[PDB]
């Protein structure tokens, strides 16, 4: 139409002109780099003022083990807060949370049991009304979950069975593709989701799959709605990003924006940026090989946007927040790797991201990781290698396994959970059930004796002396059977509640209509697992009991191979431990019929090519 | 208990002290009565003291043609307002919606921007915040129901061949066991929905309709958190209601308090009182014969319970006060009719009850339908009939028809819709869908041509100068198709948002675990469509055509018979196109699974008997 003309300008015409298709886009019309980082550029007096702001706002956290400030009366919303910034004049990227620069916002509907911990904890005071608002008026999905909840699950909760379930607030590994606000601009996106509505209405007045199409309906409609919200927001900032962004600067605001409604509206974990570095470099090379801008420049605007990302805080507790114990934030970033047709994906701007790291130091948070692949550049291969000896700040993931596994060159990563093509996957964050301690209450009866507590089914401790490998697995089995149902079914309810009251709107509104859903489930204390049936079939181990005759402590005569020495009799026992359990999960009914899946073990055949 | 063991004294054992079964126990110890009114009493100066003073209040409201009171920033919910009284001192059963007599509430729930037509309306201003919390932070059933919209049923309702859809507040036809609060006391119902809660595990953790499990859970925990707010509220009244009802007064005001619960929680239309007073007068009745109240002092009791259902309010708009289209408050008792067994149900009660149309005068409002049968006490007969002619405020429906129809003794009347047993169903209301309007649309081509606007899938009008009833029928039965796809998907979205946004907890609380649920559909304009069928087929029907070739009136020669009076060849149209309508809507797939019933034309083939 109008907009697009002037904006699309230079780009070689493909589908991404007429679906939203990014990742067509960038293959495209991307410029891969072989070069060095001879022609980076160093930081900028105005980013070097505004990161020294910033730290001031870090060291005051450290030294106090709690956010600077954080809200205790208003509830977050994709649009709750006015615009806020370190410095207007020095900023060249723009957008926080709230007003005020790492001030911690809340966002209750995850649930606000969690929001009254922090207030708590944090010696503050939760204003009575957002209590009162989120407890009879909104319920969150906290409450919702523990309404449905079964003895039996709380119980295993209790134990430790099962861990880290998601039921206090965002589930979030959940990867909105940002790209599409700037490569499409919000009314183009906002037209497209309409078109994506209708196209239910048949099935609707059809009855065919009645309830399901209902509820795409209305959440289709809130994401909509969110998007709407989006311009709201970014006007605050004195930005209107209804159409396409122009330059390679609105390239850059209009991809953060959309993640800024993202990081504004929900609390998860890990809520990658995605793949961007790439995408945004051909907005970047665009405007250097037209003089509108210079390399120091953008530099800047890529330290201003990753300043930004090193900001996202979010209010949690002692426990929870990334200090003690507690997640990270995972803004995570996925850079190069290799495309489908053989050409790399490494370009300027993915040294331009590495670069931050010495532009404004080494930080944890804007967490990169590199999608290396064997047939990387050279010159870049050595830069990570040298950023990484000096900063120790980069991550890596083996892009010559997961580009073809997935047999796509455009997915990003998501922390502790598998990868996902960008915009095409939803993957409902399952947590670990612990097999360590499943074997334990096995060979206990079901007991918890470190604790007195019958977790599981009651049964018989395993008698007599030297336990037999054979019996222990057998009773392990039925049991991993038990834990199956309970994990499941706890999954189930988690995420039919956060669909419910924490639905991801500004995020599912960057992804396809349809998008495929995942079980992303986990184990605990694997190798723990491992190493302990080793030993009961590689030595004598005697059981030590005590007056009822609970396995206390265990004696082990001999030898056996342990758990990260590639020893396949240890090897063997995790893998088949693994799959015995995701066979039996797999059985099961899961919510929205979402597969399960597990990213705690990968198995493959690699062919190694010496001299 | 000792609860249960004092309050059951004398009562008759039976299958409705191990279970909640109303029915069984009403049937094991209620005194069927043949006598007359002479044992009747006469009002009390308190009671007509009260009344009068409430008077004030009405007249004010006729007058002013506006409610008396109404709250702009208080959200209604069953423990939100504090005590209310007429006269502290007076009343002898307490208990109203707001702390004002006749001082309607806000039950944003349903809608907000009800509310705010409201406030508009009867100029006063609606409190920012209760706009904001509902808007923002919880989505009101209107809301919800408008996104999932179709544009096509959006014309439908501008037509009004869908009309009356309840999509901007309370469905209610619902009638909750109230009797139950009285004979079985909070915590014993609070025990039973744990054990009805705990009765969903299974299928929870197997799978087995995993979706409508989880529903079924949460739905029941908020039942179960409804009842528990029961006690917090009838508490501010000075009253503990968690064990069962000792003396006649607890009854009632135990049964009126679950009443007044649904009263403040909802404000659907037709959320009748439901069968009590036989189910009360078991506890008169043990109460006088033992000397503990009076003939008078019962009456009064009566007298009291009825002036506050005679006070229950909502907050509408002009458009939708009583007076105009306005549905009224249908508060219905059901008195009389006759048990399975043979013996009647009419009680000293029941005369109570029709007597306070003579205490407090003659009352529309705690609307009283006789469940009449040949079979009723002739004292009871003539009674009914002299309180028909002194106040002209009773109604009657046929008790003969009804219990041998549902085979049970125990259903109430809900108005406009199907009867049904308490506590057993749950019926959906569906508005009415008008089928003379659609005939017309038929006629045209599809085109309303009052609002000159396509409605229909786009077809030829009917060609020629006189009409033909087989090609008129034809083209009606064509469109009939479209309009029940239409009709029902409507009720779909409706049901499925009233559920999840505006769910009568503290009703269904009051019902079965498992409630047969049914889309009460309805049909407008059928007497009309009759008539005009008639006429096609038995006279000379000549259409006036506009520009466009619709029928904009038409010129009849000849005389056609008219519905009503009994000439079947108009009244056969009708049935057929009833039936005709309901064969194309069972063909579709209803939320829930509700089967779709009506209520507009009911058949019945009846066996009299001479001498």
């Amino acid at each position: 139409n109008e907009k697009l003309a002037t904006a699309w300008e230079g780009f070689t015409k493909g589908d991404w002109q007429n679906e939203v298709n990014v990742r067509d886009f960038i293959q495209k019309n991307y410029t891969p780099y072989e070069g060095d980082e001879s022609f980076l550029a160093g930081a900028t007096e105005a980013t070097t003022t505004l990161w020294d702001k910033v730290m001031e706002g870090v060291k005051l956290e450290n030294r106090t083990h709690a956010p600077v400030d954080f809200d205790t009366a208003v509830a977050s919303t994709i649009t709750s807060h006015d615009a806020g910034y370190i410095n207007k004049q020095l900023e060249k990227i723009v957008g926080l949370q709230t007003e005020a620069p790492l001030k911690r916002a809340l966002i209750p509907f995850g649930g606000i049991k969690m929001i009254e911990g922090s207030c708590k904890a944090y010696n503050r005071e939760l204003d009575p009304m957002i209590k009162k608002i989120f407890t009879e008026y909104r319920k969150t999905h906290n409450q919702g979950v523990f309404d449905v909840y079964t003895p039996d699950i709380l119980r295993c909760r209790k134990s430790g069975v099962l861990t880290g379930l998601p039921d206090a607030y965002g589930r979030g590994r959940i990867i909105g593709d940002y790209r599409r606000v700037a490569l499409y601009g919000i009314d183009y996106l906002m037209k497209d989701k309409l078109a994506q509505f209708t196209s239910l209405q048949a099935d609707l007045e059809n009855g065919v799959n009645l309830e399901q199409t209902i509820r795409l309906r209305e959440e289709i409609a809130e994401q909509h709605r969110a998007l709407g919200q989006m311009k709201e927001m970014a006007a605050k900032y004195g930005y209107d990003i209804s159409g396409p962004a122009t330059n390679a600067q609105e390239a850059i605001q209009w991809t953060y924006f959309g993640y800024l409604a993202a990081v504004k509206s929900q609390n998860g974990a890990a809520m990658s940026f995605g793949r961007t570095s790439t995408f945004l470099d051909v907005y970047i090379e665009r405007d250097l090989k037209a003089g509108k801008i210079t390399e120091q420049e953008a530099q800047e605007m890529v330290d201003h946007l990753v300043m930004k990302l090193r900001m996202v805080r979010f209010l949690r507790t002692p426990e929870y927040d990334e200090l003690f114990s507690g997640d990270p934030i995972w803004a995570t970033e996925s850079i190069g790797g290799m495309g489908l047709d053989g050409r790399t994906l490494v370009t300027k701007n993915s040294f331009r991201f590495l670069n931050t790291l010495y532009t404004m130091g080494p930080s944890p948070e804007p967490n990169m990781t590199i999608l290396w692949s064997e047939k990387l550049p050279l010159n870049f291969k050595k830069f990570a290698a040298k950023v990484s000896i000096d900063t120790s700040s980069l991550q890596y993931e083996n892009d010559d396994l997961m580009r073809p596994d997935f047999n796509n060159d455009d997915y990003a990563i998501a922390c502790c959970v598998s990868p996902m093509i960008v915009g095409k996957q939803m993957q409902f964050f399952g947590a670990r059930a612990n097999l360590a301690k499943t074997m334990l209450y096995a060979i206990n009866g079901g007991v918890d004796e470190k604790l007195k507590m019958q977790v599981g089914p009651k049964s018989e401790p395993i008698k007599g002396d030297v336990l037999n490998y054979d019996e222990v697995m057998e009773r392990m089995d039925h049991f991993m059977d038990w834990l199956a149902k309970q994990y499941i079914t706890a999954l189930n309810i988690i995420h039919y509640m956060h669909d419910k009251y924490s639905y991801e709107a500004s995020l599912m509104a960057l992804h396809d209509r349809d998008v495929i859903r995942t079980m992303a489930c986990g184990i605990a204390g694997l190798s723990v697992a491992a190493d302990s049936l080793s030993a009961i079939k590689y030595a004598k181990v005697k059981p030590i009991r005590d007056e009822d005759g609970l396995a206390i402590d265990f004696e082990i005569e001999g030898e056996y191979p342990q758990f990260g020495n590639n020893d396949p009799r240890v090897d063997d026992l995790a893998v088949d431990l693994v799959e015995r359990f995701m066979k039996k999960i797999q059985k099961l009914h899961t919510y929205r019929d979402a597969i399960p899946t597990q990213s705690v073990l990968t198995i493959t055949s690699n062919v190694v090519y010496g001299k």
